[PDB]
């Protein structure tokens, strides 16, 4: 027995999302109660049945304000289904790209990044790792409501370090140094993305290490190179930045040392 086992019936279809950049989601309804959904769909040849399932079961077990709500799953017969609550406003890439900056000000920027490190110390308490934290994978709803995407979570089962399937490939410029170097992947290595998180956060949406080829990423960090600090960014936000990307991942501050100082910075911000 499962509780969200549900019928494939109730859910209705309508059109893809992201343009594919997600896979197979779809925005759909809930007919019983009319409730617009999103819909993560397997295809018919795959060898993806066994993952699909591991992200779905995964996300059973989170619960947080910050990170996408699972609702229900058709895991018992082909098509499979993941329903999920949908995010109105899409990814929070595009939308710091497109908003009207008098409204998404500095205190809203800081109230985002505040939500997102929520979610990260959430899962660094429950011995999960982000795979692929960025601004793209964050879903943003109305009120400048944050949630960071379930899909890409991998549960520490020993060490506090996750490896990669030797051969693949991850985003460079949002990317560890141990990550590129070794693929490895602990929090810390979150802690490092995140850091390039708020780079695009503080610069509405700009890609990281512009015109930087990425042949020369890992080599010019390794050479003490970062980032530098975006026009209008607070000094004690950059200052948190480059923490998060220090050399060393233990020299990295912890999500929950991050969300204290946002929390903090968020707070004595609005006042
Ligand atoms: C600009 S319009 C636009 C464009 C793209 C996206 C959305 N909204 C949205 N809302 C909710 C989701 C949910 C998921 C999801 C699923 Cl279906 C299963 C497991 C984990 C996740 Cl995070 C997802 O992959 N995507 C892309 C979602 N997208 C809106």
């Amino acid at each position: 027995y499962d509780k969200w086992e549900m019928e494939r019936t109730d859910i209705t279809m309508k059109h893809k999302l992201g343009g594919g950049q997600y896979g197979e989601v779809y925005e759909g309804v809930w007919k019983k109660y009319s409730l617009t959904v999103a819909v993560k769909t397997l295809k018919e040849d795959t060898m993806e049945v066994e993952e699909f399932l591991k992200e779905a079961a995964v996300m059973k077990e989170i619960k947080h304000p910050n990170l996408v709500q699972l609702l229900g799953v058709c895991t018992r017969e082909p098509p499979f289904y993941i329903i999920t609550e949908f995010m109105t406003y899409g990814n929070l890439l595009d939308y710091l790209r497109e908003c009207n900056r008098q409204e998404v000000s500095a205190v809203v920027l800081l109230y985002m990044a505040t939500q997102i490190s929520s979610a990260m110390e959430y899962l660094e308490k429950k011995n999960f790792i982000h795979r692929d934290l960025a601004a793209r994978n964050c879903l943003v709803g109305e009120n400048h409501l944050v949630k960071v995407a379930d899909f890409g979570l991998s549960r520490l089962m020993t060490g506090d370090t996750y490896t990669a399937h030797a051969g693949a490939k991850f985003p460079i410029k949002w990317t560890a140094p141990e990550s590129l170097a070794y693929n490895k992947f602990s929090i810390k290595s979150d802690v490092w993305a995140f850091g390039v998180l708020l780079w695009e956060i503080a610069t509405y949406g700009m890609s990281p290490y512009p015109g930087i080829d990425l042949s020369q990423v890992y080599e010019l960090l390794e050479k003490d190179y970062r980032m530098e600090r975006p026009e209008g960014c607070p000094e004690k936000v950059y200052e948190l930045m480059r923490a998060c990307w220090q050399w060393n991942p233990s020299d990295r501050p912890s999500f929950a040392e991050i969300h204290q100082a946002f929390e903090t910075m968020f707070q004595e911000s609005s006042i």
